[PDB]
């Protein structure tokens, strides 16, 4: 299908765009939407592709789920990017809303490659 940059939007160019800044990355599999970011792992990956020198990726663990998530929120939101998931949440459930985390993520992925233009 073609598409004339009219809302770029897929699932695959997602999971995609993930797992390439974290190509060259240890212990990130981003297996799903949910849990893979549960902790919050791929998403202080990513930061650390751009600015390795934003977040603690480089000495972190899946054994923090609210913090790994804060640091990034914390660095992300740093150079503009709205906050809609939060840290705690993670915490204070199992599972994470695919929804709503996916709606998040599109937006880094947005920002450092333009294409969507919401408002």
């Amino acid at each position: 299908g073609s598409s004339g940059s009219s809302g770029p939007n897929a699932s695959q160019s997602l999971l995609v765009w993930c797992k390439e800044v974290t190509k060259n990355y240890r212990g990130v599999k981003i297996t799903n939407f949910t849990t893979s970011w549960r902790n919050g792992l791929s998403f202080c990956a990513i930061l650390h592709h751009f600015r390795p020198d934003l977040i603690d990726y480089k000495s972190l663990n899946p054994q923090d789920i609210k913090e790994n998530n804060k640091k990034a929120y914390d660095g992300f939101a740093s150079i503009g990017i709205s906050r809609l998931l939060e840290p705690s949440d993670m915490v204070l459930l199992a599972i994470p809303d695919k929804l709503t985390v996916m709606t998040y993520l599109y937006q880094i992925r947005a920002h450092f490659s333009s294409g969507p233009s919401s408002g």
